[PDB]
């Protein structure tokens, strides 16, 4: 389609400015958008019962950290309930974060659903009344959004069907967010599950990303006002491990071949990578001997929080200890984002954070 | 995608059987799926107040009609509220209809939304939790569904964007319905609005339908278990009218070129056509000297109800008068669906049932 | 694309009329378009030297057959060299065939070429100067054309790439032919090579054809002025054999789901099927209890000639015997194209004529 | 398609190396691939007769220029004829250029052909036996290839059909070239003809390029082994002229949004721009304050030769003069390729080198 309308200058500026801020040098995103159920799995793991109040308590720990955190954390992705919660003293979480100069993000998808007749593949739902939801979220202090699509590597997957549909849904989501003054983070996650090699992973990723950007173009999405949140290119979780060097080259090559320079930044997901791997891999990515026209940073969930949870262990007397773990890993990742992380300098970290059985 | 799963034999048989029943020789659909607001405008016209009870009363009128109706009406499309309503005596509407051997259908879309950056084009929403909704509707006695997409003829529209998106969303909706044992009626309505000619309307209609069937293919929809509800090919509302024969030819040519023989039947929408034109047009379509591999029938709302509303006028006394008008038109359309309607034989009917601008 | 031009009414009529003549009741095509080398293979099997004149002698036999042949043979596909060859008395082959009321076809593709980076897949070349080639062929007495694409069933094939490309090339070829008053036979051959089952062959076939018709639409090809030449749907050559009834159902389902009713006819290739099998299978297809909106006939090469060659055995004394075998099989296939063939009535026929390869 | 083969390491390295060489800092391409007829027009206007020897003569001039030319000219695109000509002393042109370290390119398309049914749109032909052609060209000293597609801005054009087809044929060409160790220059030319504004031109250019790179991905083309030759983004020839800065922003934005960083470089066509304009524009492009991950240089034809021909006039005594004009223009464009050109420092240049009517 050649006859279309570019967003107004006012809107372009606003969206570009938000995206630019999220990927400012030495900064990345803390993904704290776990739903009741998922968060519950994390709590149980440390003997803590999954109650609304326990969830609020944990988020309070994260959110009351020394303002030093804002040096490495540009933004936080929230789950719906958290956006409306308050600290012990009655201060809204939103207010605490804003005061520290952190940008608020919101998870807007409604999870995955099966593609009938496919070989166990999925798409993501949540477009219904998204514009209205976005207008409310924006008023309540949110400036960016998150939506997760899942692609699986198997004998015949991802299929053309899956690639086409996930690419299209991502474009619909992005368009809507942009209409309502919200920066969309596009997240086409190629799952690590399986025993395929790095070559297969690279080819899959390249195929997926090409479809994503063709769909964004078809739906006239303003690229400068978006971020991408892709998987790093690695072999399957059940295959031999690659070196940071190998991962970094395959990843940067895949992005160079598919993601336009107009895209403001890339905020990597960690998948099942340990806290340490996630950092070391990001650092190597920022040392690849190829032109890298976008900011390459992090958007980490488990990879920023496993040690935090372990340290806290549900006790008030361990709050400072938990916050300390967070500060350490944020700094480490901030260094990685500048390609200056020294392996093992932030400590041993966690073990594998791999949880299989996503989408379907 | 060549590796995929056909639906189970038992699911295939069920869907095909339902679709076959809906387009049985001499039968068509009564579309009574007007929402509160729409129904409200129609009532107001006959000096009736838009109360839930007045809507119930009018729907009671239609559904209590002499069982003779069933000879020409195979199915009724319901709006959510109506599916749970009851007659004065306390009998559920769903029971009244099913007792009469009429199949129940349900409108499942959640209306149109604007395509950002487009030249005033739309797509349709309502996929979220559709599978769960369908499962419940099936339980409650529904066997087919309705979902309306709107395409607009203008200087540059429909665009490629609009065509791709509307075709993809129809495919998703259809797939979901089938997974829940519900026959989807695929409805890509090209609006009559404008002063375009028959030539333009035919080319637009052929372009649209090709995309629709490619998308149904891409998503592995079982064609024998679907129906199509298209516009007839006519010049725009503000252009010179064409003859029944010109319309019929253009329409049949368009379908022959795009709709696979596997599609069980075509249930035409009336658009802005008067009750009489809608009947005459359908009859002429059923006399085009070209092979027509599918049933060619009706799925009429205003075109089966304008004279009913007029006759009733909100008066309890006038119930029989209204019902009689319904029987009159149902029979006329039943005849047209067989290419046997004698023009003007059922009366002049109503005026032009055109209301502009459906997308937005 | 909605703004485009239909062919002139005159061109529509001419193309439609030719297509219709080719598939008149009880008639099919004799593919005699073997190149030197290929013909050479054929002559060798019967102990005849591959010379220009031995090939000429053979073609002379075929073409000098009793005009009775025209009752069952509507058209003959020729190789370029043959179109300009003369019988011994100096009469042009073209004139002999035209005098008998047979329509002339010409093979215009320039063979297959590898898709670099693909898993041993191909596309077809021959578009360069095709318009001018067609204009000459038309002048020289040809009214239809032949172009062969090859798709291979394997682990990951046919791929999206292969499907996309083969469909697009077929569409370009068909549009060029039409512009020069030539009816294109669209031939997307899914090879029988392999050990796949009927299920796989059906899914592949339906996928391929959906893409073929979407491309024809994208390129604005006038369907009524075209024919389709597909494989019957069968399991692979190295898998268990299906019954004629199983093949027939799978084939007719596949066509009903993808080939628009506007397509004037389907002229099946025989693949590696024996003379008798090709006949029996065609008859079963014409007896499937489902709506078949197009003629279903034959376009046979080896399946029409194996026994001819054998009876002839390169000897002038065996001309009667040779021509008799042709008459017998043409009749048997004309009967089959009407669903009236009685198994074994035309004799045992050839062994298997399966030759492995194609594409490359 | 996710299952495919990357080119061998050896092939990758060779193609990347060639492309890198062509876009070396301060260097660009001399397009001297004018066909007999085209060259004839140029000569006619200088009052020289279009004879094979006249062409040979004029080409001798260009190629015999002071070896200093090689400082700003990385490569020369040749017309088939020229590749096999010799100087007066009988030194093959190919030999002359190579000794000077200039890389040889060859135009391999066979011109444009009409898309039947389109609103006067075209595609490009010349794929037939391209591999065998390329093999030979490589042996004969050529390392890169040229192929021109033409897109027209009009009321409804470029259409989806045109975009799809031109993108697809570029990908086929590129793939074949690569298979034969030849670097393809991808040239999707959007014509300047018309009275559209800069906004329209940018939107069209972005649409075209997105399709081109989707097609390259679909056909698995190695982007690092390619170059892009696009039009600068300007308003129509009959529209109000834009400033170099406006042109520059539009162009860089368009490229950033569509051309992967993996693409080794962009070598701009001049369209109908004057010699000075083409230089000033290129210089401004290399000054846009936005990241530009690829070399942005020239591939000029008329824009490098206009003044040469004028200086020459066909007189043997003006050889030195013509050669001097070439050197001056190459220097200025080399500077421009670095963003260092001082407006009007190279003379004045021709007036308008615009010739309307490219496709058809």
């Amino acid at each position: 389609t050649t006859y279309f309308n570019y967003p107004s200058k006012e809107l372009q500026d606003e969206l570009r400015e938000i995206a630019q801020k999220i990927v400012a040098p030495g900064k990345g995103i803390l993904a704290a958008d776990e739903s009741g159920p998922t968060m519950g799995k994390r709590l149980q793991d440390i003997g803590v019962e999954n109650t609304e109040d326990n969830r609020r308590a944990y988020r309070q720990l994260l959110f009351s950290t020394d303002p030093k955190l804002a040096e490495n954390i540009s933004g936080v992705i929230l789950f719906h309930e958290t956006l409306y919660q308050k600290a012990d003293d009655g201060t809204p979480f939103a207010e605490i974060l804003k005061k520290k100069g952190i940008i608020l993000g919101i998870k807007v998808d409604k999870g995955v659903v099966p593609l009938f007749g496919s070989e166990d593949e999925v798409t993501t739902q949540g477009l219904d009344d998204l514009a209205a939801r976005c207008a409310q979220y924006k008023k309540d202090g949110c400036d960016f959004a998150k939506w997760r699509c899942v692609l699986k590597i198997g004998k015949n997957t991802p299929s053309y069907q899956s690639i086409l549909e996930n690419a299209n849904v991502l474009a619909r989501y992005a368009s809507i967010c942009q209409s309502q003054r919200i920066v969309p983070i596009v997240e086409p996650e190629v799952l690590p599950d399986g025993d395929h090699d790095l070559d297969r992973a690279q080819k899959v990723t390249e195929t997926v990303l090409a479809a994503v950007y063709k769909a964004l173009s078809d739906h006239h999405v303003y690229l400068e006002g978006t971020l991408l949140k892709p998987n790093m290119v690695t072999a399957g979780q059940s295959a031999k491990k690659n070196t940071p060097e190998e991962i970094a080259l395959a990843t940067v090559q895949a992005l160079r071949r598919t993601v336009p320079a107009a895209v403001t930044g890339v905020t990597f997901l960690s998948g099942g990578q340990s806290e340490e791997e996630a950092t070391v891999n990001l650092s190597a990515i920022n040392n690849v001997p190829l032109i890298r026209p976008w900011a390459l940073t992090f958007s980490y969930g488990r990879a920023l929080q496993a040690s935090v949870l372990r340290a806290w262990a549900g006790k008030k007397e361990n709050i400072a200890a938990g916050q300390n773990e967070l500060l350490k890993r944020a700094k480490a990742n901030g260094d990685a984002a500048q390609g200056k992380y020294v392996a093992g300098s932030a400590g041993a970290g966690s073990g594998s954070l791999f949880v299989a059985n996503h989408a379907y």
